[PDB]
């Protein structure tokens, strides 16, 4: 009851173009291993994207550190702020460091802005964002590196779930 | 090898004056149980203060909800931002709610400001602070309700530790 | 107190009970030669235990018992729990408790299985001893009672507020232990 | 790779090993009638296991095995750990794992006691089965080896970087498993 939307080779092809585009944008920063690009992986749905994107960034000679954050939605009392409860926070300080928030798909603009405000509180040198799936409004202003464009659809596979199932599929499918 | 600095009855006497002062300041807000004053208890050192202050706030007819946060210091890479790693975050949304950060003593201005930035990201109606022990500089601008003034000293008791020991003492002592 | 139908135990009654319990605890651990460097660890289960922890620690101070305090916080799962009572740890202890004496501090035992899980959790840290102290012992058969070691106030079954315990996150700040009026 | 003295296992070598391991896993759980609603849970120990988890899950997908993924993250304690290997849980699983089949996913077994603790931790959630998969099996006597169930690549003792594994939080992004040059 699922149809393929993007195959692994397509996702890889798109992620690899994204990696070169990232690599050329951060050239002017002279990144090093003591001052790398930090990949901020938002669990769970981003973990396979992060793993593949990291290695594509290695292909470009970009130095990478990998941080994970995990947050839980509130049942009530969130209207305009996208507040989520932080369960896992970064192991390393990110003061004056270059952060790339790695998302699979922007479910909630306002919740994305909240996470951005949370990281901005940590005084980073730069905050930018890379979203695997981009369905094209005026909250594209929040997304810097949209990897692949898709129509409005409930998707699974490639780390993304329906009810915790199907994260393990190589291709991205729709329901 | 410890001398008493403040006895329980003194701490209580001061906290009770603070509770009335708080109660009269938030009168203009018409607090209710659906819109209370949230006490943000910064673990561990504040837990006994919070427990006593809450009940003093009950004496004033202030409605109270109690949140806990726990954060760990970074070993390296923090210079100007007071970044700490959040281990426990609030169970309730605080959007448009009245928050009172409950500290025992301001060890680090910049780390206090970081926690303040973290809460401010959650869009509260008001953010204010109450610090049990206040040693009198220009970061008094960060402290709204200093309960008791003391000289520069390493203190223990009343929830406050030296090496996790002595939180359980009724009186505040110095070393 | 306007939201209280009955008052169940007053602040003064709770303290007196807790002072008695602290002396029972201090007698039971005299043989164990507790030091500052090998104290009794108070495991405050958040949130409900926190006022009770703050007072019980000070009654233990009266008894001359060296203490340290650790906090844990666990969230319940939406489904898939039947026999095990597992909960998602959101905050684990800051100090290792290997070969230490731990007292799990609880306000009420509302699920014996989850209490059992918390203990299995704690027993995996290989403590020297593990006991529990429950402020409100509510009606229970042998299954629960073998879990609780130090019941402070034996109490009939009711909806309690106050003394750290909540209704819809409200009323923890009350000085007395109250019964919530039906019209909440 | 400039920071690499030797190359230990290449990306292509690791995949081939992991595909073989995934088929061994899929044969071993055929009897258990794994469903979407009763799958094999992958317990990714952060951070080092994450690239390995992402690839191993997709090799399990090739084998037709239904998966779910949970992450845990634990910090080491400064002191007071000797026999128990306990670690402070910073992230516990999001789903209950009561009566489920769990595979702890590890990059290397660097402390048998801490691996034992993680298992005691997991065994308290009363899973239906608990097994471990380790990408790099390094030299070890019977003590460790009885803990590891599915070793992917048997390997000599060295300082590895790449494929998720780090030096000073650097080099996780490398496609190959490398040996760090002495002059780091
Ligand atoms: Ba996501
Ligand atoms: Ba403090
Ligand atoms: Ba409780
Ligand atoms: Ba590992
Ligand atoms: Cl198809
Ligand atoms: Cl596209
Ligand atoms: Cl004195
Ligand atoms: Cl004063
Ligand atoms: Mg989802
Ligand atoms: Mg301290
Ligand atoms: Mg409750
Ligand atoms: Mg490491």
């Amino acid at each position: 009851s699922a149809h393929t939307l993007v195959t692994q080779e397509q996702v890889w092809a798109a992620t690899a173009k994204c990696a070169k585009k990232i690599a050329e944008d951060y050239r002017s920063f002279k990144l090093t291993t003591d001052n790398p690009l930090y990949l901020l992986c938002v669990l769970k749905g981003s973990f396979i994207f992060t793993a593949d994107l990291a290695r594509f960034l290695a292909d470009e000679g970009v130095p990478v550190k990998v941080e994970f954050i995990c947050a839980s939605s509130y049942g009530t009392g969130v209207e305009t702020s996208g507040q989520v409860r932080m369960l896992l926070d970064v192991r390393d300080s990110v003061e004056n460091r270059h952060i790339l928030i790695v998302e699979d798909i922007v479910d909630s603009a306002i919740t994305l802005q909240y996470l951005m405000r949370f990281m901005l509180a940590k005084k980073p040198a730069s905050l930018k964002t890379v979203v695997l799936l981009d369905k094209p409004r005026k909250v594209e202003v929040l997304v810097d590196y949209p990897v692949i464009t898709i129509p409005h659809a409930f998707v699974i596979g490639y780390g993304m779930d329906y009810a915790e199932s199907y994260r393990e599929l190589r291709d991205i499918c729709v329901l």
